[PDB]
């Protein structure tokens, strides 16, 4: 996409959650389920904005615990999340590092996806002790994804993709250039 990002509507991604989604990077949370999605697929980097991730929403599945690769199951059910955050390069080089340059992080995966714990979507997608699993997402409507989004925490947040068509679209906007 714009900026030399890997925007891409479906593909591989790996999975991990988080805490504290509150004040995330495209400026605005939300209470349904929320994701940040690496920085090479955000389209931002720290600081600089929403990317045109911002308020998009894709159906994440999970069939492989990378960590235990003899588990062969029940995996989590398929949840729709909306991206409202970032999970940036320079921070955890096992999931988020990926690079126009080596687009895939330590698990293989071209994407990443941080599920918020707090609004509930990392306890239908991980069972439990498998924390950390890969599988695929696809872009959907939103309105595959119960929620109201939150207010703006800063001039410039947005979760416009939230209406766009999937990509390739443009909604909120790449920032910059991608990470090399
Ligand atoms: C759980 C929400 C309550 C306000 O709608 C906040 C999540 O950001
Ligand atoms: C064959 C493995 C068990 C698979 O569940 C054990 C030996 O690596
Ligand atoms: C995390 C899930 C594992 C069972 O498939 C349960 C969600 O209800």
């Amino acid at each position: 996409a714009t900026g030399g990002y890997v925007q891409q509507a479906t593909g591989q991604a790996s999975f991990t959650m988080y805490s504290g989604c509150g004040s995330p990077a495209c400026g605005k949370a939300a209470s349904g389920f929320t994701a940040a999605i690496n920085q090479l697929a955000f389209g931002s980097a720290p600081g600089l904005g929403a990317g045109d991730a911002c308020g998009r929403c894709f159906a994440l599945t999970g069939n492989h615990d990378p960590y235990s690769p003899n588990y062969t199951g029940p995996f989590g059910q398929t949840i729709v999340v909306k991206v409202t955050d970032l999970c940036p390069v320079q921070g955890d080089q096992e999931f988020c590092g990926q690079t126009t340059s080596n687009p895939t992080n330590q698990h293989g995966m071209p994407f990443h996806f941080d599920i918020c714990e707090d609004t509930g979507g990392s306890a239908k997608f991980f069972p439990s002790g498998h924390g950390a699993l890969t599988g695929t997402f696809t872009e959907v409507s939103c309105s595959q994804w119960s929620g109201s989004d939150g207010g703006q925490l800063w001039n410039g947040a947005c979760l416009s993709g939230e209406t766009a068509p999937n990509w390739p679209s443009t909604a909120c906007g790449n920032k910059g250039t991608a990470p090399s």
